[PDB]
């Protein structure tokens, strides 16, 4: 029932287009994307209800000296995602 208004069962020519954001990621998403596999690999039986909590407790307790690069990476990816999106909205105006 998503949007009762359906323009002739979707009548678009070119839906997918270049220069498009890919959703940035936070320092937690990076350390969680990798750690989520380390735990899921050592224990695929447990779901994200424990895997994500494992990366959250490890990262949260992860010395700031090691997180330095992590958060910094999220900032570099935060500008890349916000940069591409800004260009799109600025190109369509």
């Amino acid at each position: 029932m998503v949007t009762p208004r359906e323009p002739k069962k979707r009548t678009t020519r070119k839906k997918k287009d270049p220069n498009a954001p890919k959703r940035a990621l936070s320092a937690y998403m990076f350390f969680a994307n990798e750690n989520r596999d380390i735990v899921r690999s050592e224990n695929p039986d447990i779901t994200f209800g424990q895997v994500g909590k494992k990366l959250g407790e490890k990262w949260k307790a992860l010395t700031p000296e090691e997180k330095q690069p992590y958060e910094a990476k999220a900032q570099a990816d935060k500008k890349r995602y916000e940069s591409e999106k800004e260009l799109y909205n600025a190109t369509l105006a």
